């Protein structure tokens, strides 16, 4: 019996394609000559806002150009201050990346009708949540809880915001919860939470590409593409890959029988 | 691969036989006219402190009697005030209490050679473990970290305290953890954990006997009690059981096969 599903925020109820950190990722690495790609930026998506600046500085290609240009490569001096940057860029257009995706909020109303709690975790610090969960709430979504690395000793790829959720929600064991996200981080995480663990495809970080991407393109560039993040996530850990939030009840299904 | 090993205190690791509230339990009915066997005072032993009373007066037997005296069953009030006395007589004599058993430090130190993390639950409030904590790391024993029901949203069987353990340890899956503990509820807070889940007979909460008595009885008399504890353990979900602590490191190696 799955008594919980924990849901990741960007890329999975709410930022379709994962958006926000994106362009403000790039743009803290482009004001220092350093000009990383869209892919890269987006491999560590998921982990805390501030680890996923150090992962990128950590990247050999992006640290090839770092210490080739500033003649050293990064510091802890230089992550703060892009981090920094990161906070200041990231909470001016925050309010506009909390927009429930699509078909979300259904499933969201459909797990609470057969009484299944609704957990969280996340990328984004609780200031950027404060933001991020008012906004949600005003567009039609509030989970039954909610914890940020803020809360636990550290972020993904770590299960302590999943073990949070288990004591706030009352629901054990672990195997009893379902861990759904986007990222290749949110699979490390329901895994190593020892929760059965899913992946959205569709909006999806790990896809990269905006709802109209998605409606315009080339039906079997899609697929082809679909397939490269549904291998990623299973490769990952993922215990299932669903498309769309559309699944999530298939897979419970599944689960119990 | 076991990474931590996450102890109960009373009856596992230190007092032997788990005698510190025995009697207090018994004080505390018995002064409403009451009287409990000391069988019934242990079945919930682990449990939070509160949370034991509490339980005491949920037993049918023990509810039964109260009725009969007071035409009425516990209040709410007389747990709580059983609870204040409970606390009184307690404090006086935890010092007393709070003394390593045998054998165990041994195989402590055995496990941290093998560079694993000691860990530990109890159903002793924060204020209570205080006196036992400072009382039992002066006699040799101190685990890397220590989580009672006060740090969480409840107490044994459930396995929050346990979560604790694994986010402060750094440990995970659970399943990398050893569960190792004397009483019913020790066994279902490692089982509801998702961690392997051993019970130790000699000096344990549910063999009820002191050192003397174990020694100072026949041969067939004890191998007839272990057998019964060692049944009860496992029946309540233990994946293996041991007479003595000396036995640990054995059931770990067999599970790394
Ligand atoms: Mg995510
Ligand atoms: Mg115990």
């Amino acid at each position: 019996k799955i008594e919980a599903v924990i849901f990741a925020w960007a890329g999975t109820t709410v930022d379709y394609g994962c958006f926000a950190p994106l362009e403000v990722f790039m743009e803290i690495f482009h004001k220092r000559g350093v000009a990383i790609t869209a892919e890269e930026a987006r491999k560590p998506m998921g982990l805390l806002k501030i680890d996923h600046v150090r992962a990128l500085t950590e990247m050999p290609r992006i640290a090839s150009e770092w210490n080739r240009v500033f003649r050293q490569l990064p510091t802890e001096a230089d992550i703060q201050e892009m981090y920094e940057e990161f906070e200041e860029i990231l909470f001016a257009i925050l309010p506009r990346y909390a927009s429930p995706i699509n078909g979300v909020k259904e499933v969201i109303a459909s797990l609470r009708e057969r009484g299944i709690k609704i957990g969280s975790t996340t990328g984004y610090t609780r200031e950027m949540m404060d933001i991020v969960a008012k906004e949600a709430a005003l567009q039609g979504y509030k989970p039954d809880f909610l914890v940020t690395p803020d809360d636990v000793p550290a972020g993904r790829p770590y299960p302590w915001m999943c073990y949070k959720n288990a004591m706030e929600l009352g629901v054990y064991p672990m195997n009893h919860m379902i861990k759904v996200g986007d990222t290749v981080s949110d699979m490390k995480e329901g895994r190593n939470a020892g929760m059965w663990t899913v992946g959205v495809i569709l909006g999806s970080s790990e896809l990269g590409l905006t709802e109209e991407e998605v409606e315009n393109m080339d039906s079997v560039e899609l697929r082809e593409k679909i397939e490269v993040v549904r291998n990623r996530f299973v490769e990952n850990g993922a215990h299932f890959t669903i498309e769309t939030m559309q699944e999530l009840e298939s897979v419970m299904e599944h689960i119990e029988k």
